[PDB]
């Protein structure tokens, strides 16, 4: 169904919904492995389907209808702690890279792409433990796409030759995340 912001489980997968506070974001939990979200003008939000905990050689599939019309990002997701690190395998974006103004650090290939490696840093901001300074670590898809599956180790063994080391597994989901634009998509992980 259509839920306000939180975590929990639905048939069979964790799910995970957070905004900033601002409208205009409608996220639906469906069956299996299944979410949609549509969005008009929103502000920031994340959200879609997984795991918890994740694990360092998930194979994530996924698959459906990608549409934004501005800023968003569609990747796999998730958290660590000790080390607190907020990670990104992004797959597809809209008309802003993420990765924009961060230092390469190298590439991967995987799953028939080329990935482009990074590490960015969050000071004093919202995280799985609340108010926290943390990592970001990112491998940005060159070929963008909308189904397919992710080998997730092939990217957390090219990050840790670069010292980008990950702790102890939080949530691993497939999300969908937007920032002060407008879009819609419907997702089938497993
Ligand atoms: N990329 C983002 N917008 N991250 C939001 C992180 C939210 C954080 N985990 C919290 O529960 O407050
Ligand atoms: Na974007
Ligand atoms: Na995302
Ligand atoms: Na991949
Ligand atoms: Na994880
Ligand atoms: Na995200």
């Amino acid at each position: 169904q259509t839920i306000q912001p939180g975590t929990g489980y639905n048939n069979g997968y964790f799910y995970s919904y957070w905004n900033d506070g601002h409208g205009g974001v409608t996220y639906t939990n469906g069956p299996g492995g299944q979410f949609s979200v549509n969005w008009s003008n929103s502000g920031n939000f994340v959200g879609g389907k997984g795991w918890q905990p994740g694990t360092k050689n998930k194979v994530i599939n996924f698959s459906g209808s990608y549409n934004p019309n501005g800023n968003s990002y569609l990747s796999v997701y998730g958290w660590s702690r000790n080390p607190l690190i907020e990670y990104y395998i992004v797959e597809n974006f809209g008309t802003y890279n993420p990765s924009t103004g961060a230092t390469k650090l190298g590439e991967v290939t995987s799953d028939g792409s080329v990935y482009d490696i990074y590490r960015t840093q969050r000071v004093n901001q919202p995280s799985i433990i609340g108010t926290a300074t943390f990592y970001q670590y990112w491998s940005v898809r060159r070929n963008h796409r909308s189904s397919g599956s992710v080998n997730t180790a092939n990217h957390f063994n090219a990050w840790a030759q670069q010292g980008l080391t990950l702790g102890t597994m939080d949530y691993q989901i497939v999300a969908v995340e937007g920032y002060f634009s407008s879009g819609s998509a419907s997702i089938t992980v497993s």
